């Protein structure tokens, strides 16, 4: 806008792209996303601005939402470092486990709030988790198709990661439900700990290739109505469950227990967020602090 001087360009978040940039009167700084276009809806806006009341400490502030010029605006409290390059920053090490806990822990909460409110996040990815050097992690950049919609690509021709898609979204249900930021969040975890993507499909059918390999084809013993979903063919290969403790070494079986309930098949079984921070894997949860080279 006029009124920031665009620092450096973040990334291409999920509609358009994200500058750091400082307002040019306050001097505060913050993360600008631009979104794309004959008119703008509505109901977006409204959907929009109900986020700007959504305010959590595990939960990236939105300061405001400036719609002009057939552009969009979301201007957010800006942190230091999104997960994904810390984790790659740190896979010679590991992220300490205490750490991960932390991370999971608070994440949780913020996903219990959200949830408590109706609202749902829909792509949680390791790109829109950010940390800053107190410890804490937040959510950001809900993809609300609740809010634009969730067309098929940000604004510009960028890849979608589907690595942390729940299984009923990639079956083509047309309603989510709070489970599928559970299971996006199981992925996570699973990552932080093995330091590799759980699924990392290329397309949507590997991605559900991948999900059923690991975790057995689904049928209806361990979910309900899972051969009646729109896209479920009968025709999908069948692959036997494979031994969880092989998913990921070496976490304890405390947090063995609750990623297998987080990455349940149905998601009326799948953990909520609110019991997930009762499982005893929490039971000596701390706040360390990252080392972050900013
Ligand atoms: N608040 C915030 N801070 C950010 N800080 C930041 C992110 C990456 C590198 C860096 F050096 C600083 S990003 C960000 C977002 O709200 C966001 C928007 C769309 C897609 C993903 C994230």
């Amino acid at each position: 806008m006029e009124n920031f001087q665009k620092v450096e360009k973040i990334g291409e978040g999920t509609y358009g792209v994200v500058y750091k940039a400082r307002n040019k009167l306050t001097g505060e700084v913050v993360a600008l996303k631009k979104i794309r276009t004959e008119g703008v809806p509505s109901t977006a806006i409204r959907e929009i601005s109900l986020l700007k009341e959504l305010n959590h400490p595990n939960i990236v502030k939105l300061l405001d939402v400036i719609h002009t010029e057939n552009k969009l605006y979301l201007v957010f409290e800006f942190l230091h470092q999104d997960l994904k390059k810390f984790m790659d920053a740190s896979a010679l090490t590991g992220i300490p486990l205490p750490l991960i806990k932390s991370y999971l822990f608070q994440l949780l909460q913020g996903l219990a709030f959200c949830h408590s409110h109706r609202v749902l996040h829909r792509d949680l990815k390791p790109q829109n988790l950010l940390i800053n050097t107190e410890g804490a992690i937040k959510l950001a950049d809900f993809g609300l198709a609740r809010a634009f919609g969730v067309p098929v690509r940000t604004y510009t021709h960028e890849v979608v990661t589907l690595w942390y898609r729940a299984p009923e979204i990639l079956l083509g249900c047309k309603y989510y439900s709070t489970a599928v930021d559970i299971w996006s969040l199981g992925c996570i975890f699973a990552e932080m700990v093995t330091r590799r993507a759980l699924f990392p499909g290329d397309s949507e059918i590997d991605q559900l290739f991948r999900i059923f390999r690991t975790l057995g084809t689904p049928d209806e013993v361990v979910w309900p109505g899972v051969t009646s979903m729109p896209d479920y063919k009968p025709s999908f290969p069948k692959w036997a469950r494979q031994d969880f403790s092989k998913v990921v070494p070496p976490l304890d079986e405390d947090g063995r227990s609750l990623l297998s309930q987080m990455l349940h098949y149905d998601p009326n079984k799948r953990i909520s967020a609110k019991a997930a921070l009762a499982h005893p894997f929490f039971q000596d949860v701390t706040k360390p602090v990252p080392h972050l080279r900013l």
